[PDB]
């Protein structure tokens, strides 16, 4: 319902800002074959926990669209969740973009620095 909706996002939003953050604060790609592999080790795991974690970020998704659809809630509850659904997506999708651009790198950077 409504409740469990706000408490799936209130989860899936507090992991997400500490993703963000460890990700923002992930070192530059070094010049060191060996500081290099590790980086695209740390990074290759966060990888799979993003790619452990896109079910809860799918599933409220899909609970707070049904939640809009089926026409049960209030004009100002619609307007909270449509405004919370907008910006997950965006910042999932910006999060998707820019670990996927720093996973290409790493994977250039140890194949250039390995041969
Ligand atoms: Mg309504």
């Amino acid at each position: 319902d409504l409740d469990s909706y706000q408490i799936a996002l209130e989860e899936v939003l507090t992991w997400l800002l500490s993703a963000e953050d460890t990700f923002q604060e992930q070192d530059d790609i070094s010049d060191d074959v060996e500081d290099v592999k590790e980086q695209f080790a740390t990074h290759e795991t966060f990888m799979m926990e993003l790619s452990a974690h896109q079910s809860s970020v799918g599933s409220v998704l899909q609970a707070g669209n049904q939640l809009m659809t089926q026409g049960t809630l209030s004009d100002e509850e619609e307007f909270e969740i449509q405004e919370q659904m907008t910006l997950l997506n965006a910042r999932w999708e910006a999060l998707r973009v820019e670990s996927m651009e720093r996973q290409s790198r790493l994977h250039d950077a140890l194949m250039e620095l390995q041969k």
